[PDB]
C-alpha cells in the first residue's frame, strides 16, 4: 500500500473519497481506522510556497512524516530534504535524491552517523557546540558546517534549558574555534518553532543571522547559506496564517540578505507541506452512557494517544472531531468524551465536547492529521498503525510532471 | 557479545550478574566506532520473580500482561513456566498462540473490544473476556455468544500512579444491571475482575476491591449465575526501589482472600501482573553522543544520549516514570559533581530525559545505565526521527535454565 496510489476523479475531493469508502464498509464487520492522503494537496502547498517565498529553497523535514510516497512526491517536485539521522538519509537516497539536496540538520549527531553521512557524500551539517566541531574534525573533516543560532520562544514550557541554538557570544567563539581546526563554516541556521505567535520573531532571527554572518566575514569565512528553518502552519485552521508570516519574512530577507550579496536562502518546513494532506477516520468501537437527569457519553475509537494522537502529548496538538454524516440542525447534542483503544486511563483523545448521540460503527473524522502523527506512533497493546490510502488526481499528476520538467 | 535477536539467548556464567555482562559489552566496544544503546535482559530475573510469586500468592494463578513487554523471549520463558496470559488485542493473542499456548491459558482482558477482534477471539477458541458495559454485552451476544464473561468493576485508585478506573470498571449499581442484562441475552458470566491501578500506593485498595467482588458474586447468585473466577488484576511493583514492596501488598491480599473467597468455596483466583515480572529484568545502556558546557563561575553540563522520550523513555510521559542515571564505574568520593541535564537524540526540544541531576564531568563515548527499564518502555517506543530500537541481549544462567525445567515439569 506504501507505493500504491489511487486515481481521484474530476470533481472529487479527499472528503468525497473518505465518504465513499465509509459507505462501502457498512455491511462488513471490519472497520479499522484509516488515512486518506491527498498527494495533490502537497503539490498545492509547493506552488503556494514558490509564490510566497520565491527566494527560499524548501528542504522538507523528513521527521515530520517519513512516508515513502510523500518523499517520492516531494523529490519529484525538486525540493531538498532535511535529514536528522542515518535512516532518513538512507530513505531519501534510496528514492534517488543526490547528496547535494540533503542537509543533515541535527546539531548533536552520533559519531557513527556523521561517518555514515561522510561515506555517502552528505557534506552539509548543522552544529551549535565545540564538542560537535571536534567530532566533525575527526569524522567528516571536509564538511560544510552551518552554525545554528538560538531564537527566543517566549511561549515555550522550558525557557531556561534550550536544547539547541548558540547565542551570539558563543557563536563568535564557535567561529574562531572552527577557524583553528580548519573546518569550513558556510552559513547560519535558526528555528523559530511551530508555536510562533508573532512573525516579528523571524525578523529578529534574520537580523541575528546577519550579525553572525558579519562575524564569519571577520574570521575569514565565506558565508553564503541562510537556513530560516521551519514552523510554518500546515492548515488554514490557525490564527497566524502562512502568508502573514511570509509577508513579514520577505522584506527582512531583502533588507539583511539582498540577492546581490550572493546569499543562498533555504528553509526546513515540515508540517507546512503535509499537515492538511492527511485525514484520519476512526470507528467508534465502544460506548458508555453516564447519567449526571443529563445524559453524557463516553466513546471509544480505534486510534489513540499511543497511536496517531500521540501528537496530543508530543506536539501539543488540539484535535477537533468531525462527524462523517452531517447532523440535522435540530438534533440534540450531549456532553461527550472520546477515548483511545488501549487499557491506559490516560489514553483519552477529547476530554469534553458536544456531539449528537452516536453508535458503535459510526465514524469520526480528524482533519489536518499529517504532521507528527504516524511518524511517532507506537504499537502499544498490539494495535497496528492505520492503513494509509494515497490519492492523486490526473491534473495533480500533470503538475508534478511539469515540475520534473 | 554478538547476537545471531528475538530467539537468541546467551549463557550467563556462574558468579556473573547482568551488571557484569554490561561491563563486558562496554569494555569490548571501547575502541570500536559503533556505540548504539542496548538492553541486557536477564530471563533469570523473570524466573526468580515467578518463584517469588508462587511463594507469596500460592492461591493466585498469574496471567502475564503481555502489553507490559511483548518481547517474544519473555512470553516464551513465561509460557514454559506455565503462567497464563492477559491479552489486550488480536496481535497479542496471535503472539501467545504462536508460541504454543492453548486458549484456556489466555484471558482477553480488554473491556472495550472492537467487534472484529472479538470475532477473532471466538475464531481461535479464546472463551474468556472481560466487560464493563451493556453495549459490550450486545457485541458479545452478536459476535461470541458462547463466551465466558468476567465483569470488571471499578476501584478507588486515587493513590495509584496510573489511574485506570476513570476509563474502566463498573460500579456495584451498574454491575447489578449488567448481570441482569447478561441473563436476558443468555450470556454466561463466570466471575469478576478489577484493577487497583498500575503503581499501587495503598494496599487497602485491594481489600475494598475484594469485598466489592464478593458483593457482585452474590449478585450473580441471585440472578442464577455460578460465579467461580476472581481476577485481582495488576499494580504490583517490579523492583525493590519502591516504598510499597510486593510482600506487604501480598500480606494484605491473602487474609482478604481467605475471608471473602475461602478455598472450599471452589473459587479460582487469578491475577494480571505486568510490571512485576519484567521491570527489573531489563537494564538499558545509552551512550553520551554529545556534550555542552554552560557557564553560570559555576559549570553545568548538558549531555545528549542516543535514546529519548520517543524511544525507551516514553515511560517518562506515559508511565510517569522517574529515571535514575547510573555510572558504569561507581565514582570516587572526592570526584567533583556538577548540575547536569540529559537529553534524547531527537531534534525535539521536549526530548529531555533528566532535567537536573548531579554527575561528574563525563565525555562523549561514556555510557549511562538505567536499571528497572523492563516495564512500559520498549512496548511503547517509536522510531521517530528515524532512530532505531535498541538491541536487546537476552542472558540466562545454567541454574536459571534448570529452574525453568522444573517449572516446565
Ligand atoms: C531543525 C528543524 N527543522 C525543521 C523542523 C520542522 O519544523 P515544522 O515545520 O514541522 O514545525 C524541526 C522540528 N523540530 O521539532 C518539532 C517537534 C514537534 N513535536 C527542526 O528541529
Ligand atoms: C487490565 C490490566 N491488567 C494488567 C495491567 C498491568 O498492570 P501492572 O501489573 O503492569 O501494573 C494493566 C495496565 N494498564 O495500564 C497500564 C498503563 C501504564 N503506563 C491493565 O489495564
Amino acid at each position: 500500500e506504501e507505493f500504491d496510489c489511487h486515481f481521484l476523479d474530476e470533481g472529487f475531493t479527499a472528503k468525497d473519497i473518505l465518504d465513499q469508502k465509509i459507505n462501502e464498509v457498512s455491511s462488513s464487520d471490519d472497520k479499522d481506522a484509516f488515512y486518506v492522503a491527498d498527494l495533490g494537496d502537497i503539490l498545492k502547498k509547493h506552488l503556494r510556497w514558490l509564490k510566497a517565498l520565491p527566494r527560499v529553497t524548501p528542504f522538507y523535514a523528513v521527521k515530520c512524516n517519513d512516508s515513502k510516497a510523500i518523499v517520492k512526491t516531494l523529490a519529484a517536485t525538486g525540493t531538498g530534504f532535511d535529514c536528522a539521522s542515518k535512516t532518513e538519509i538512507q530513505l531519501v537516497q534510496s528514492l534517488g535524491v543526490p547528496p547535494e539536496r540533503i542537509i543533515y540538520a541535527n546539531p548533536c549527531k552520533q559519531v557513527s552517523q556523521i561517518k555514515y553521512a561522510a561515506n555517502n557524500g552528505v557534506q552539509m551539517m548543522t552544529f551549535d557546540s565545540e564538542v560537535e566541531l571536534m567530532k566533525v574534525a575527526r569524522a567528516h573533516p571536509k564538511a560544510k558546517l552551518v552554525l545554528r543560532i538560538a531564537t527566543d520562544d517566549s511561549k515555550a514550557v522550558c525557557r531556561l534549558s534550550v536544547k539547541f541554538g548558540a547565542t551570539l557570544r558563543t557563536s563568535r567563539l564557535l567561529l574562531e574555534r572552527a577557524k583553528e581546526l580548519n573546518i569550513d563554516v558556510v552559513g547560519v541556521s535558526f528555528h523559530v518553532g511551530s508555536g510562533c505567535t508573532d512573525p516579528e520573531t523571524f525578523v529578529q532571527a534574520i537580523s541575528d543571522a546577519r550579525c553572525v554572518f558579519d562575524m564569519g566575514a571577520e574570521v575569514g569565512f565565506s558565508m553564503y547559506l541562510l537556513d530560516i528553518g521551519g514552523g510554518f502552519p500546515g492548515s488554514e485552521d490557525v490564527k497566524l496564517k502562512f502568508e502573514e508570516i511570509t509577508g513579514v519574512i520577505n522584506p527582512a530577507l531583502d533588507k539583511y540578505f539582498p540577492s546581490d550579496s550572493g546569499v543562498r536562502i533555504i528553509a526546513e518546513p515540515g508540517r507546512y507541506y503535509v499537515a492538511s494532506a492527511f485525514t484520519l477516520a476512526v470507528n467508534i468501537i465502544a460506548k458508555k452512557i453516564v447519567l449526571k437527569s443529563e445524559q453524557t457519553f463516553m466513546y471509544y475509537v480505534n486510534d489513540g494517544v499511543y497511536g496517531s494522537f500521540n501528537c496530543i502529548l508530543y506536539d501539543h496538538a488540539h484535535v477537533k472531531p468531525l462527524l462523517q454524516k452531517r447532523p440535522k440542525p435540530d438534533e440534540k447534542y450531549y456532553s461527550s468524551s472520546i477515548w483511545g483503544p488501549t487499557c491506559d486511563g490516560l489514553d483519552r483523545i477529547v476530554e469534553r465536547c458536544d456531539l449528537p448521540e452516536m453508535h458503535v460503527g459510526d465514524w469520526m473524522l480528524f482533519e489536518n492529521m499529517g504532521a507528527y502523527t504516524v511518524a511517532a506512533a507506537s504499537t502499544f497493546n498490539g494495535f497496528q498503525r492505520p492503513t494509509i490510502y494515497y490519492v492523486m488526481s490526473g491534473p495533480a499528476w500533470q503538475l508534478m510532471q511539469q515540475f520534473q520538467n
